[PDB]
This record gives structure tokens, C-alpha cells and sequence, in this order.
């Protein structure tokens, strides 16, 4: 009875997030007995910039999407990416139990309902320079993807360089950066011949939400709403799982290629947390009273 436009921030079909999106949509289609079918378009195939997916879902240009660039529209969710704060999906779950009402409220004001979440692994640290400890970060120029990552690197005595993934190769060859915060299955693989050390400190997750147009979703019968929710809840962890399996595989491959892999340790994590816990509170004050309050609750729940 309907075919819905779907969009993803993934630009090609080989990506684990895109495969996961397909699994979510397949489950929805089966579970609704074909009442809700999808046509998926990949990133760039529609004139929607990645940071504008939430607005495209909210106005119905597309009806369903994954989005990892929602922080511009849902600022209070930035707690979930503060450096060193979350160490596990159990930590995410604890934090999100607190964040959920704020996040659902603010997506809802913008015409969007949240149906699920998945995660990439932690962004960790790679460098062409020796990097086997937190002390080794000092004076290194490290590409970062956010002001929150910049704040971590700066606090660790490094020099953050905000660069997009595409500028990284020539930056490495020219020596204007030494390294980058990224995942093995992200930049690690494609930049791997230009990197030698990997300190697997769990700096922050990159992540996405499964988002549906609120008006289209609320127009479904109660039974079809529940089926759609069930399907996304069932499949979302599989997206996280596939991405995590690939991260492990690529890390093992990088080891065999000669990447020096330095695992994080409890002592190292504690030291790193002590460098940024103060910044979390500064960040929250900049974001306002709700962020301050929510952060207090999250920190109580996580014990850090």
C-alpha cells in the first residue's frame, strides 16, 4: 500500500552501514506484509548534503533514512560523542536512557521520529610518528573530525588539525599532519601505507540513528507502527555487529601489514579521562542548562 523514499549517508553498496540499512528495510517490508516498501537512494544520488538528512526526513523529501550527522539539528545529543565518556554499547545504553526524552523531543519538533540507533567502533589514534602512549601525543599534528576531538588532542598536548578525510593523503605525504583520529575500517585501511602506529584509545564513537518522517509514521495504523518499530529494533544491532566485525578484521590485517597496534589499558583510559573530564563540563555550559543537567545525570549513571 505504499513505497517510501529512503536515503543513507553511505555513498556505496559495499558499506556495512548500507548493508545494514538494507536489512532494516527488508525486515520492515516482510513484517508489514508489504504494506511499507522502500526505494533506497545512496548519498549524493539526491541533492541532500549529509548534514541535511534530518531536515530532509523532517519535511518528507525522504521518509526514512540513517543519519550520522544529526548533531547540527539535535545539539543536546552531542553528549553521546564527548571524548572518553562512552566505552561500550552498555555505556551508550545507560547514557541514552537519560538522553532519549530530550533527543526524541528535539527530533520531533523537527518532524522526525527516532526508530533506532547503531554505532561505528571507537575512533582511535593513528600516526606516522611513534605513538605508543599518551605521552607520545605531545607535539603531534593529528587530524580531527570535530571540535570535541580537537579539545581532546589539545589537552593531550597535540595539535589538532581539522581536516576532512579527502585532504588527509596529501597532508600526510607533505608532513603537515602526522596522523589522524579514525577507525581501522575507516581511514586506517586506505591511509595504512602512510601510518605506522595505532594507539587504540577509545576516544569517541561515530554513530547513526534510523529516522522516519513523523507525519508519515504517525499516519500508519497502530499495528503497522509497532511492526516497523519491531523491525528496526531487531535489525539495528546487526548493523553495529557487522561494522564491529569488519573493524576487527581490518585491524588484524593492518597488524599483518606491520602497523604497530597498542591496545588501550585501564590506566591509559583513566589518564585520558582526567585530561578531558573538565572539558565535558565546559562543553555542557556552552550548550546550556539542559546539557549541564543531562551531562550530570549521564556521568552519575556511568560513574565517571
Amino acid at each position: 500500500m505504499a513505497t517510501w523514499m529512503a536515503y543513507t549517508f553511505g555513498p556505496s553498496e559495499n558499506l556495512a552501514n548500507v548493508q545494514g540499512m538494507k536489512r532494516v528495510m527488508e525486515d520492515i517490508e516482510k513484517n508489514t506484509g508489504g504494506e511499507v516498501k522502500f526505494r533506497l537512494r545512496l548519498a549524493g544520488s539526491l541533492p541532500i548534503q549529509a548534514t541535511d538528512i534530518t531536515q530532509a526526513v523532517g519535511n518528507g523529501t525522504v521518509r526514512f533514512a540513517d543519519d550520522g550527522f544529526y548533531l547540527g539539528n539535535v545539539r543536546i545529543a552531542g553528549i553521546l560523542r564527548l571524548p572518553m565518556l562512552l566505552r561500550s554499547q552498555e555505556d551508550f545504553d545507560k547514557a541514552y536512557a537519560i538522553m532519549k526524552p530530550y533527543v526524541e523531543r528535539d527530533f520531533g519538533k523537527q518532524g522526525v521520529v527516532v526508530l533506532g540507533h547503531f554505532s561505528f567502533p571507537h575512533q582511535v589514534i593513528f600516526s606516522a610518528r611513534k605513538l605508543e602512549s599518551l605521552a607520545d601525543i605531545k607535539g603531534q599534528k593529528l587530524r580531527v573530525s570535530s571540535p570535541e576531538q580537537a579539545a581532546f588532542v589539545q589537552r593531550a598536548g597535540g595539535i589538532p588539525v581539522t581536516l576532512g578525510g579527502a585532504e588527509v593523503p596529501s597532508a600526510l605525504s607533505a608532513g603537515t599532519i602526522d596522523g589522524a583520529l579514525t577507525a581501522s575500517a575507516g581511514g586506517g585501511k586506505i591511509w595504512g601505507d602512510m601510518l605506522k602506529y595505532n594507539l587504540r584509545l577509545p576516544v569517541n564513537y561515530f554513530d547513526g540513528f534510523y529516522l522516519v518522517n513523523k507525519k508519515a509514521f504517525e499516519a500508519l495504523s497502530p499495528e503497522m507502527q509497532a511492526k516497523m518499530r519491531e523491525s528496526v529494533a531487531r535489525q539495528a544491532p546487526g548493523t553495529t555487529a557487522q561494522i564491529a566485525k569488519e573493524e576487527g578484521e581490518v585491524t588484524d590485517a593492518l597488524r599483518q601489514k606491520g602497523m604497530v597496534i597498542v591496545p588501550s589499558t585501564p590506566a591509559m583510559e583513566q589518564a585520558a579521562t582526567d585530561l578531558v573530564s573538565g572539558y565535558w563540563e565546559d562543553w555542557a555550559r556552552e550548550q546550556g542548562p539542559e546539557a549541564v543537567q543531562a551531562l550530570a545525570e549521564v556521568r552519575k549513571a556511568l560513574g565517571r
